[PDB]
């Protein structure tokens, strides 16, 4: 069984739970406000910063290298633009760093520094989602908060280097299938993907509570 199919199969159940989280459920209803949106994007800023730091650390490592797509996928730069938009010129010392966000970042550094063969699970979970449901969320956000079609405030959801998200995802899945695979690595990569999804769910549950 190809890794791409193993991952989709392994995370299909938890994905349902994730997309139905209270925060996401509200977001999908169009019920999303500046306060809540700023909290989640600031949290993603920290998460992608950690993820991409570990990707750079392991860019030449065979267990990840085939999936090294900084130009097409990396979100750090985009998130910095969004942080300046939502939090202003000095967003650096204004943005929050919640406990659940810190927990996610902690696991990312553990994986990147100690278990790099599992990094693919984290890139898969975040990037492929951004190119899927994230695109629907972008449209909901624009309508709900009156964000311009020009993109300001939603740079994170925009991929100027990817003409067709659907085609790119197919390319990415194919590339994941070229990674050196053994039963041990395949088993743990799918388990780590489940963990990645749980870290996201816990983040959303935390943000929803903070807003409430
Ligand atoms: C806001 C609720 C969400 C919606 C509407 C949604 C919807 C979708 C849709 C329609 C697909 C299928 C795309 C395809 O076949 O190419 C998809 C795939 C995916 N989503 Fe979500 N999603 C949501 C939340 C999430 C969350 C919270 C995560 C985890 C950070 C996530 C990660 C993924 C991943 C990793 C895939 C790719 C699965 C695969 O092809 O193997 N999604 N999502």
């Amino acid at each position: 069984q190809d890794l791409s199919e193993a991952l989709k199969e392994a995370t299909k159940e938890v994905h349902i739970r994730a997309e139905n989280s209270e925060f996401m459920r509200n977001f999908q209803k169009g019920q999303v406000s500046r306060e809540g949106f700023k909290l989640v994007m600031a949290s993603l800023y920290h998460i992608y910063t950690a993820l991409e730091e570990e990707i750079e650390r392991n860019k030449q490592n065979p267990v990840y290298a085939p999936l090294y797509f900084p130009e097409e996928l990396h979100r750090r730069a985009a998130l910095e633009q969004d942080m300046a938009f939502w939090y202003g010129p000095h967003w650096q010392e204004a943005i929050p760093y919640t406990p659940a966000t810190q927990h996610y970042v902690k696991r990312l550094h553990e994986v990147g520094g100690t278990h790099p063969e599992l990094l693919v699970a984290h890139a898969y979970t975040r990037y492929l989602g951004d190119l899927s449901g994230g695109q629907v969320l972008k449209k909901i956000a624009q309508k709900a908060m009156a964000l311009p079609s020009s993109g300001e405030g939603l740079a994170f959801f925009t991929f100027p280097s990817i003409d067709n998200p659907t085609k790119f995802k197919q390319l990415y899945r194919a590339r994941m299938n070229t990674l050196e695979m053994t039963p041990e690595v395949k088993h743990r990569v799918t388990e780590e993907a489940k963990t990645a999804f749980l870290l996201n769910i816990e983040l959303f549950e935390e943000l929803q509570a903070l807003l409430t």
